């Protein structure tokens, strides 16, 4: 009586994610596979060695599973969990009426934005690329010689978002 | 006629959550465990011994179950009950315009929040720390040495949220 081993039980892998993403499944497994079947979160289902889903929304994140069946008729089966991160929304930036140069203060707030690093990276006129950790960029005794335009994106745990553009005028 | 026991119901563990972290699960299984199956709330699924679940929103909470066969042919199978606790999310500081030094109060005003162990701590300019109960941070008859920078981080349950700053300026 021979006896068919069972396929090597795979071992999936994919690329890290953020909202708006390609997510590249990988069936890593091993010997005379015949076909393949996996599902997931959504219905998803696929008979792919590699499948590949276009425009991952964060709802697509979660458990995915994997059979394959060998050319002898055995089976094996294995998981993988797919994390996705959140892409932050473009920030809206307020600022004060034009002041007469030399008043106040140049300031650009924007919403917070919800997760565990957070970071707020200002374009200012001189280059700098200011980075701080909450949702302001303050310039005290600003004066005419801070204008043009400013801008910010927002980096939330590892994605970032569309930035948005403000133009400061100082001595109205 | 030989009989084998099931195998030692195993005691699965897991260490403390909040709404931004990763989720160690541990099949603390006892014996010569051939294969391993967790299922959870979400349609988490896992063939591992220790999974691990990134990212873990709290609606990955519940009651995770897990299943261990043998390699004899046996099974065995336990609970836990995973609790996950929210972040608190960013405040919004509001302040009055800078008033003549000396005049009403610096009073630093936020949402309130919901839970059951609420802290907010403040940062002030003397490095005290200042904490209280209620999103209220109050200095009577504020004067110009109490200017500069303020900030919240609020404690929900164990968690704490982002913090938020303020720039405080009086006598304008």
């Amino acid at each position: 009586i021979v006896v068919n081993p069972t396929p090597v039980i795979p071992n999936p892998t994919y690329t890290p994610l953020c909202q708006l993403d390609t997510l590249f499944l990988q069936a890593n497994a091993v010997g005379p596979i015949a076909t393949y079947w996996w599902t997931g979160p959504n219905g998803f289902t696929s008979h792919l060695e590699n499948p590949v889903i276009p425009n991952i929304y964060p709802f697509n994140a979660g458990s995915y599973i994997l059979t394959v069946t060998d050319s002898l008729g055995c089976e094996a089966v294995s998981t993988v969990e797919v994390t996705i991160y959140p892409k932050p929304q473009t920030p809206t930036i307020a600022h004060n009426a034009p002041f007469c140069e030399g008043t106040n203060d140049l300031t650009l707030t924007t919403q917070a934005y919800f997760g565990t690093d957070v970071r707020y990276i200002w374009t200012l006129p001189n280059g700098n690329l200011d980075t701080t950790f909450v949702p302001s960029l303050v310039l005290p005794n600003a004066t005419v010689q801070d204008t043009g335009a400013y801008s910010l994106v927002v980096w939330i745990d590892g994605c970032l978002s569309l930035p948005a553009e403000e133009i400061i005028r100082i001595y109205p």
